[PDB]
């Protein structure tokens, strides 16, 4: 579990969105596993605007942060699950690192700010949904 709070927005994994998130929906994209809902309180997370390929992510299954090198956002095949049929997930970045299903929502950050959130994994890999292209998160 986990979310990004920037201004009046809350960014979460679309498969973990609550009733409240959907009743306050701003934008959602099944192909990216992202959903953004509005908030009353102010968010103070900074979103990175960069092309970094190194950063640090929070891994709840280990209560630890890990440094990673990750790939550029791209279309990657993701196996079927209780939330989605088998499909290509866009804007996804992979890294070699530990992740378990409950790790989704852990933040990936670089020196410039928040890069994305854990969205997929397995087999010694971790996948992050990128948010650096969502320029509207700051306006
Ligand atoms: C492959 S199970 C797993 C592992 Br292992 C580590 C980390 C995470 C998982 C769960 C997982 O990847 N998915 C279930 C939830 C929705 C995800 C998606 N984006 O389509 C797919
Ligand atoms: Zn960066």
């Amino acid at each position: 579990s986990g979310a990004i709070y920037v201004g009046n927005y809350r960014v979460v994994n679309r498969h973990l969105a609550t009733h409240n998130d959907w009743a306050n929906l701003v934008w959602e994209d099944s192909s990216r596993d992202l959903l953004v809902s509005s908030t009353t309180a102010q968010g103070c997370d900074t979103i990175a605007r960069c092309d970094c390929q190194t950063g640090v992510y929070y891994c709840s299954s280990r209560r630890k942060h890990y440094p990673v090198s990750f790939s550029k956002p791209s279309l990657i095949f993701v196996e079927a699950s209780e939330y989605y049929p088998a499909r290509y997930q866009s804007h996804l970045m992979l890294a070699v690192g530990h992740s378990e299903p409950g790790d989704c929502g852990g933040i990936l950050r670089c020196q410039h700010g928040v890069v994305g959130i854990v969205s997929t994994g397995g087999n010694g890999l971790v996948g992050f949904a990128d948010v650096r292209d969502l320029l509207w998160l700051d306006e």
